[PDB]
């Protein structure tokens, strides 16, 4: 069929979803053009003097706060509000850090596995902090109190170019993911993932990928949401974690990002109170604004990212993907620092940004790395940020091919986990290049694992290592003089070497053990961000048991849980009933078990995302992925590629 758009002349409504299932064999979307015009149902229409009535069919409208506070039910029957709850988190914590105290040497490394103290399981899940900071339209604030370079130094450039050309450069067809339980975003605001798919297998069929790609390059919002069901903007959520009681912390108001570019940031000053009573030694969640890109936007990026990032796993193994199991055992008699990241998305500027897209454009269409422009510097809608807001657009989305928020590494879109993962290695390989080592000549070589230095990469995340302990040195000398023009992001030591959630203990020279850090299962049971069940928590008991079979297997981990155990059957039994009672029966009434699960396939199904980053289809069983995603194979956009890519396949 010739038809370019998705959504037709067809009368819309008039045929089920429940004929038009997909096979997996066929795209049904190429037999009849219409299809996904008629089984889904009229837009609301968008109105360019009040764009957000993008957002006004969502679950959540208008005045609802992100992050609204509500005691979360961390057990079943157990309320973390309630007062008994609170005095044993309170004597938990005493009773844990008379366990053991954090036991580090001058480089940040931990000689006993304990990497900090237990003071942040005095958090109140479902107490936020407040308000959440917002987005400024400009980041330029941040890099100048971060630091940061004006500008790359020519070397810079040229070695991130050498790199995003290994990269966009290789592809490894992978299916795309559909997420089952997240929304789909505008224009719809539906947690659908059949309509996920259907517009997807609408946009692979016949001329609809082009046509999608005129609309869009044509600057003519009204026509890309007519006849694409898309709209570049972001929309919002939050995420929550614990605190450290006391630590003092800063947030962006709304009110100030309304009238300037790059504000200053106000201190937030949340206490807990809960029904008349201060708790001073308690902290509030920390919260952030994370922003969420539209499905209609992302499924013409994700291929590309995906595919990307899977090549990249494969070709240089060695620093995106290493067995985790094996690292500890890899870093046998070599030196290596940890790094630890400062606000590391939100500071790459746009110049690197841009970078990343100009070298995109040598290996896949122009138009694609302008879409993916427009939505790293797209406007967002927010709900209130704290109690005292309204809703606010941020940004002017009928002017999207013009930028419109410049926040770095943007949160929310297809891109972000692989420029998260590339750009730290160019930075750490520019380090490298300015010790003085020839990385140009040897860049293969580095990636692969083949030097006597090099870095193991997840994200913000690395470890850098070396064989021998004067280039360590070295390193560290550079890191000690490296001055402002030079300086990418702002890194420094991990606190207790920690890599993807785990304590690089030094338990002999140069001799290293991981142990997941031991604050960890107790801050998830105690202080988690979600209440159990719900959407994101359907599965809660496994990494309980997962964690509590595996006490033994590190001496102060088995201590702290043996006062868990006493202080909770003290303190929390005679009023809740008995912890594996409660863990154990809830167990029963899930279609996991613990003991059939892999570690990884556990993680991915507390945090779905995970796919998207860590773990490859290799790694995690159908049953575990299909908890929270569908899949469209990379068959159905064969086409698409050939068209558009012009890289090498792996
Ligand atoms: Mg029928
Ligand atoms: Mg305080
Ligand atoms: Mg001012
Ligand atoms: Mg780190
Ligand atoms: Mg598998």
């Amino acid at each position: 069929h010739a038809e370019t758009r998705i959504v037709t002349d067809a009368p819309r409504n008039s045929e089920s979803v429940g004929d038009h299932l997909f096979n997996g064999g066929v795209n049904h979307h190429d037999e009849d053009p219409d299809a996904y015009t008629k089984m889904y149902g009229p837009l609301v229409g968008y109105d360019p003097r009040n764009p957000t009535t993008l957002f006004a069919n969502a679950r959540q409208t208008g005045t609802q706060l992100v992050a609204p506070r509500k005691a979360r039910e961390i057990l079943t029957g157990i309320y973390s509000f309630e007062p008994t709850v609170l005095a044993f988190q309170r004597e938990f914590v005493k009773r844990a850090n008379a366990v053991a105290q954090p036991d580090l040497n001058s480089d940040g490394f931990s000689l006993n596995g304990l990497h900090t103290t237990f003071d942040s399981i005095r958090s109140v899940s479902g107490y936020p902090q407040w308000p959440v900071s917002a987005l400024p339209k400009s980041n330029v604030g941040l890099l100048r109190d971060l630091k940061l370079q004006e500008r790359m130094t020519a070397r810079q450039v040229v070695i991130a170019r050498e790199i995003w050309k290994r990269v966009w450069g290789h592809m490894k067809p992978t299916a795309i993911k559909i997420p089952k339980m997240s929304t789909s975003g505008p224009p719809r605001n539906v947690n659908d993932a059949e309509m996920k798919l259907q517009y997807a297998l609408a946009l692979f069929s016949g001329n609809r990928y082009n046509g999608y790609l005129d609309a869009f390059k044509s600057g003519d919002l009204s026509r890309f949401y007519r006849d694409y069901e898309a709209a570049v903007i972001m929309g919002t959520n939050v995420r929550w974690q614990v605190d450290n009681p006391g630590k003092k912390r800063d947030y962006w108001a709304q009110a100030d990002i309304e009238r300037e570019l790059a504000p200053s940031k106000r201190p937030i000053t949340t206490k807990v109170e809960i029904n008349g009573t201060v708790y001073d030694d308690f902290a509030a969640m920390r919260t952030r604004l994370v922003n969420a890109g539209p499905w209609t936007i992302n499924v013409a990026l994700q291929p590309f990212a995906t595919g990307c990032m899977n090549a990249m796993f494969e070709l240089y193994r060695a620093t995106w993907h290493p067995d985790e199991d094996k690292i500890a055992g890899f870093l046998e008699g070599k030196h290596a620092f940890f790094g630890d990241v400062s606000s590391y998305d939100h500071s790459f500027s746009e110049e690197k940004i841009d970078l990343s897209l100009e070298v995109g454009k040598e290996f896949i269409s122009p138009e694609i790395m302008e879409l993916a422009s427009s939505l790293f510097y797209a406007a967002y809608f927010t709900r209130p940020l704290g109690p005292d807001d309204g809703p606010q657009l941020v940004g002017n989305p009928n002017r999207y091919l013009e930028k419109q928020v410049k926040a770095g590494n943007r949160s929310g879109h297809a891109f972000t986990s692989l420029f998260a993962k590339v750009w730290k290695v160019i930075d750490t390989v520019s380090k490298f290049d300015q010790m003085g080592y020839d990385v140009v000549a040897n860049m293969d070589a580095i990636l692969k694992g083949d030097m006597p230095f090099g870095c193991i990469n997840n994200g913000d995340d690395e470890i850098v290592w070396f064989k021998s302990e004067r280039d360590y040195r070295l390193f560290l000398r550079l890191l000690e003089t490296q001055p402002q023009e030079q300086r990418m992001f702002k890194v420094g030591p991990e606190e207790g070497a920690v890599f993807s959630g785990s304590v690089y203990q030094l338990i002999g020279p140069l001799k290293y053990q991981a142990v997941e850090r031991i604050t960890t299962p107790f801050q998830r049971i105690i202080c988690p961000e979600r209440s159990i069940g719900g959407n994101f928590r359907k599965f809660w008991p496994l990494g309980i048991l997962e964690r509590y079979n595996k006490r033994n297997s590190h001496p102060v981990l088995e201590e702290v849980w043996r006062v868990f155990d006493d202080t909770y059957a003290t303190l929390m039994e005679p009023h809740y009933g008995s912890f594996l009672g409660i863990v154990q029966r809830a167990h029963k009434e899930i279609p996991f078990s613990v003991d059939d699960l892999s570690w990884k396939e556990i993680m991915v199904l507390d945090d779905p995302n995970k796919m998207y980053h860590r773990f490859t289809d290799e790694e995690i069983r159908d049953q575990v992925q299909e908890s929270a995603f569908r899949k469209l194979q990379p068959i159905f956009f064969e086409r698409m590629f050939k068209e558009h890519y012009k890289g090498n396949y792996v």
